[PDB]
């Protein structure tokens, strides 16, 4: 009746999930938020965007959307906005970042050691560096880039109900949004052929991003990129060491990579939950849910609903998997404008891994393993150990 388990303890919060499913699918917390814990019901709510609202601030005074952030915002200006973003965030764009992707990948690992943090050495730097170069910046600055970026990763690891938490994260997100809306007046006086060049010339029905709009976009790509490489390149290790089978599996035929990632997410989604608000007196599964109210969609409970998923709890990569049916980016409307990013980014890492190491399994001699306690299901680090490597004279 009382509290929602924390992150850290993935089992424990897995087994409450569980309970939930079965005995109250729809459940409202001491604070006056609907939990919502059913694959079925949590497809409807994320499906009726009319009823289940993505604007937040809509019931608190003088706040209002983040301009620029898409994710913040419900039909039509939705779908108007997305399309300005995307012409410029092209698929061509992402897929073209491959050999780079590769590149930087095999550097960074060819110079790790046989035990060292998968997190310090390939999942903090690489999106990092992959963000800054499509966005254009001179390597020079790259350092503080990741620094920023760093810094509000590590806020996550914090409790979001300490007071503090809003001034904390203003105090990092402002040097660095001034920094992109800098670059965006930049590019808008010589614009070339990198993303925010291409933010700055875009316009769609007439809709064109200002700088405040364009830097905002840019910050929430770097956020993104990084947050997620991070907790599932860990989530993907993690999840293969306890089914070490998969990595002679993958290393026989790496074509088995794409699968395994969409069974990782299924498994262990970076973003357990999503949060909306009612527009109006609702139902989800008979349960009456007033007006304005904010409602959470378990993606980690879908994602493990016997209704929705056989022998939800085994990790099988062999199941049906990809495209839009990946929950874990979301469902509808707001699926994941990166998932074609991310998809590419977790992949080649894999490959890379495997293509080095063979394999590698959390080291057990280090807890530097601390789990995010809020928002994020995973760990900011990750000890791992290379058996095998080419630094090997033997
Ligand atoms: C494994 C990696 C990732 C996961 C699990 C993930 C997850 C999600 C989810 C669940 C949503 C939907 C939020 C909602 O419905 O309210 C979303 C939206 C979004 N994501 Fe990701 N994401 C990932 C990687 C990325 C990357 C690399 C980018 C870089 C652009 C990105 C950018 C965005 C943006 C801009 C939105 C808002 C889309 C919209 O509102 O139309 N994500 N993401
Ligand atoms: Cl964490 C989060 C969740 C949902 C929306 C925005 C953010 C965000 C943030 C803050 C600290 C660490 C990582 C992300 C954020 C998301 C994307 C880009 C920048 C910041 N944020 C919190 C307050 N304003 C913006
Ligand atoms: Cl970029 C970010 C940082 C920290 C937490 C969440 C996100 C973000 C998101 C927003 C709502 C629900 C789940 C995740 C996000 C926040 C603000 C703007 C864009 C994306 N996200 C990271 C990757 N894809 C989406």
């Amino acid at each position: 009746i009382d509290e929602v388990p924390g992150m850290a303890d993935e089992t424990a919060l897995l087994d409450w999930l569980g309970t939930m499913r079965e005995k109250q699918p729809v459940w409202q917390d001491r604070y006056g938020v609907w939990h919502v814990f059913r694959h079925a019901d949590v497809q409807t709510v994320l499906r009726d965007t009319a009823t289940f609202s993505s604007d937040p601030t809509r019931v608190i005074e003088g706040a209002s959307p983040t301009p620029g952030m898409i994710h913040e915002i419900d039909p039509p200006e939705h779908r108007a906005l997305r399309k300005v973003v995307s012409s410029a965030f092209t698929p061509r764009t992402i897929s073209d970042l491959e050999p780079r992707i590769r590149d930087v990948t095999r550097s960074l690992l060819a110079d790790a050691g046989e035990s060292f943090d998968l997190v310090d050495v390939l999942a903090f730097p690489l999106p990092v560096t992959i963000v800054a170069e499509l966005l254009g910046l001179p390597p020079m600055d790259h350092e503080q880039f990741g620094d920023w970026s760093g810094a509000l990763v590590d806020i996550q690891m914090d409790d979001p109900t300490d007071p503090a938490l809003a001034e904390r994260i203003a105090d990092v997100l402002n040097p660095l949004t001034a920094y992109l809306k800098a670059r965006c007046a930049e590019r808008r006086a010589d614009p070339g052929d990198d993303l925010i060049s291409r933010l700055v010339l875009a316009e769609v029905d007439g809709r064109a991003l200002d700088d405040e709009e364009a830097a905002n976009f840019s910050t929430a790509l770097l956020l993104a990129g990084h947050i997620t490489t991070t907790v599932l390149l860990g989530n993907i290790v993690r999840t293969l060491d306890e089914h070490p089978a998969h990595w002679d599996a993958a290393a026989e035929d790496p074509g088995r990579i794409p699968a395994i990632v969409e069974e990782v997410l299924r498994y262990r989604p970076p973003f357990p939950q999503m949060q909306r608000t009612t527009t109006k007196a609702t139902e989800v599964a008979g349960v009456p849910i007033p007006a304005d109210v904010m409602v959470n969609t378990w993606v980690l409970s879908a994602n493990r609903d016997s209704d929705a998923h056989d022998d939800p709890d085994r990790f099988d990569p062999s199941r049906k998997s990809g495209g839009a049916a990946q929950l874990s980016f979301g469902h509808g409307v707001h699926f994941c404008l990166g998932a074609p990013l991310a998809r590419l980014e977790n992949r080649v890492a894999l490959e890379e891994i495997i293509a080095r190491f063979g394999r590698l399994t959390v080291d057990r001699d280090d807890e530097r393993l601390r789990h995010f306690e809020q928002i994020v299901l995973g760990t900011r680090h990750l000890p791992v150990l290379a058996g095998s490597s080419p630094r090997q004279s033997a």
